[PDB]
């Protein structure tokens, strides 16, 4: 699973974590190597699923989304994956995953209000066979932002 | 704190979350807008905030990080902004916020391993005046990824 | 749903809450506004439904309910909004609402005993399809009385 | 503590939860009674505090409020009534009451948005000595009404 | 529910808890009221149900009961009323009931040894219809014991 | 610990729960023992401390007790035993003891009423110093009854 | 159940905690007791199960497993036997009993990875009937080790 | 931390598990090795730490140890490490690590009984500094052993 990385690699990485936007001539004059090997070292990460893609990082608050939310599901042990399958179509849904611990599966949703928070949970989630409950923790305030998947619905 | 957004922006976010690094030209060509006022947009999207930035969104199992998880803290009432304060210099922590529940404080944390893990809960985190617990969930597998601050150590 | 309110709305509600039966003319005195506008405000209020209506706050411990309690509800997520149709219908019930969180239902009931309590438990609410768990917390003392409704039975 | 009724105290009492402005009069004409003894009982149900007062009952929802919690407060046992009656002076709380079980404090809260929810939680309610825990309960719909305390912020 | 029950009730039912064999004769002497009087109100509070009747007190650790715990019953809600019933039948059974909070019935419960525990948890009451879920709470030390029915099995 | 018992110690002990009351008449002619020996048994038995002693068991609900309520107490570890040893004195508390699980003590306790729980609770419980929190449950209905120490406030 | 022992068979077990290879002749030498009552006594100690055998005690995460993890099952109460009996038959499973609390049955398990740990829960504990909640807590340290067999897959 | 190994390691491994005092001779009969190699093998094993060391597996409740419980243990955060440390000096104290979750601190205890379980907790681990609270699941009977250090008090 693990793709072999070097110094210039995790380099690249950073700075195109500081602005994903970065020409290759400006890393190229940052880290003192070739706009080329830049370039082809980019191409390599994307391929190799290191890099997933570039993306806009949005503020949901200032896009006029009021609701971040994480919700912890418990689910029938064996449907759990079947209940991640169904759940990734959502697009409020923008982190999912399974989890050691007292949850099953924990995600984060966005929604405009607290109308669609509930609309979401019991007309969309409540009807995937298998999810026995939810738990839904609201963020009152954000000191560092994830990824937001947002305008998608 | 909500900033007034038309058809064309929500088609431009749209855009820049299929490809952060998509060229104005080719926004312009899909919406059938202005590579001028696709610029401009953009410009005021990033500079009122709803654009925090871009990024490259990287796959951490591919990129040599074997645990990912969600930590819930307990603070004490008084401490936890605070607390939030401190946990936020620690470029092992990705997304964090303040949460409505049975945990005050919500994280998603990055690291190499399992040592690497319990280092940064025990002779980190712990070390921060007003945590009185901690629950680390682990991330097993991931179906929608997130944001993940990496190689910043 | 938010209705539109001024300065002198606000000041009528918070009339209207110290004595729910205050004549327009005592209004119109205290916040200097004609009667004819306190009246014709108050009844865009209520047509409006910010006023739901005027009522009696009765103490239901002074009316010979021993018992008031707040019923935390674990229900069947599928059957959340059904479950809380069937709740209205019971004139025990005060308050009821879904809620985020361990719990998917609230609610606030008056009964005038311990065995009441439980018969309205066990003999109405636990007939309720898609029920799975109660777990109620009975008041020892209130310090700021909400709304009991109260002899319906 | 309990004040005796009888048959026409509990009917008048009916009557000023249908309509908390319901004329003597018209109490008078629907329970077939004269006014005027009906004038006595309202005075004495008052005097004994059976009826704590009248009110306008409000939808905070349609009043600009968006957010109704319950809030389960842990308190240190030697504190807990301190803790109350500290509690009690704030506007935001409707409705605030000693509880037996998991949680010490029950109370319901009414604020205009989750930055006021947060507010309220960490700069005011977790200064107060004795709270060791908060955990608020957010109403994503209501389908009955309680009592809530509006605009004397 | 209530019997009403004087100053000589009390004083005779304190000194029937201090030796549950007291003679009349010696109730009569150390209160100063009539053998006769005694006797006549001792049939009474039995009659009544005040008395349940006398028992010895045992000490189940020295009958060589070395389990007395508290098991803790999550029951569905429309079967909590038949559970108790099949459980009351059970000799191991000491004190049984239902209760408010987080579980439904609270029972202790005195057996031989951690063997005669499991199998009487797991051969006896799990086959009862509507038991989710028990929770045993084992007693290493007593400091106030209740009442043990011992050698019924 | 144990006391070395045979079958007629057991039969003694049988007939001594079935009526405290019992003359050893009336035991030797049910067991086809002699009265002489049934007295030296149970002498042995109250000796060696098997027969704590007799009592009267009392319905407190019928003596006018309207709470009979089971308290899970947590308590600091090193203060566990202190805690106890200062709960005993209570004459409220009719069971206790120290448990295994998620609880430190468990005890049972009879009060008159709810706001004699809540003062119990409160203003005695809260001042041992090492209680950090209590939880307790309110028996709606009994169907076994176990021991309460009654009208020794 | 308990098989008699004296001060030489305990002995002899402590020498052969300390190394469970050590030769009978370095027992005798060490304990000043006889090569051959020795070995006769840890025939009866195996004979008797009290030593159910001799095993090499492998450090698991120098073998090559990261995960070593204690699971918390649910089970239905009326299968929590044949549950146990399912769970049994895996290799990763390294202790396996039934529990007092909260949980019903507690395991050890020790896997390669955190894949292979969500395929045991998902794909082979999951499908056992009976299964109804796990709760996985994966050591991040360990100061004491236990038994891990290993290799058996 | 992973020591290389290959098919004729964990061939040997297999064999030591099957029976921790098997001669090198036997094992290499058994796997077609030679006696020498297998020697080798196993010193280098021995050396690298892959075996920690060879034991007598004992059942404790054949040695007469009634009580084998695990034990979570809440710690100060800031404590965990040396509470781990102080924990660790105990032979009551089997397998003990740092976990996460729910609980920090992990440990399978082994004693003679209740009251030796109770004065471990309270009278020995208690005084540790940074233990907050323990929980104490008892093993009412054992499908699958682990390692009990025993005799060793
Ligand atoms: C894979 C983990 C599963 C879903 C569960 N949360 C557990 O901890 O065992
Ligand atoms: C702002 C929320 C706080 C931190 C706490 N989790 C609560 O629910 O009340
Ligand atoms: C709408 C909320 C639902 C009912 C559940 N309590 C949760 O928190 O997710
Ligand atoms: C009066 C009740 C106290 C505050 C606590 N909730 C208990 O159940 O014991
Ligand atoms: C009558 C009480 C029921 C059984 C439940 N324990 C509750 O608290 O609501
Ligand atoms: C002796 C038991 C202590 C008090 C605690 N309840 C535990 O389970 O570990
Ligand atoms: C035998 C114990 C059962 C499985 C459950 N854990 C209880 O405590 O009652
Ligand atoms: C290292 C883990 C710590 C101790 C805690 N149990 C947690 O889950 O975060």
């Amino acid at each position: 699973r693990k793709v072999e990385l070097d110094e210039i690699d995790r380099a690249i990485l950073r700075l195109l974590q500081e602005d994903g936007r970065m020409s290759y001539s400006e890393i190229s004059r940052r880290i003192n190597v070739p706009e080329s090997t830049v370039r082809a070292r980019v191409n390599r990460l994307v391929k190799e699923g290191v890099i997933r893609k570039f993306a806009a990082l949005i503020n949901p608050f200032k896009a006029g989304y009021e609701i971040v939310a994480f919700i912890a599901v418990d689910a029938e042990p064996a449907k759990v994956k079947q209940v991640v399958e169904e759940l990734a179509k959502f697009p409020e849904v923008d982190v999912l995953g399974i989890v050691t611990g007292a949850h099953d599966i924990f995600m984060q949703v966005t929604v405009k209000d607290l109308q669609e928070l509930e609309r979401f949970i019991l007309e969309k989630m409540a009807k995937i066979d298998g999810i026995k409950s939810t738990e839904t923790s609201i963020l009152t305030s954000v000191k560092k932002w994830g990824y937001a998947r947002v305008f998608h619905h």
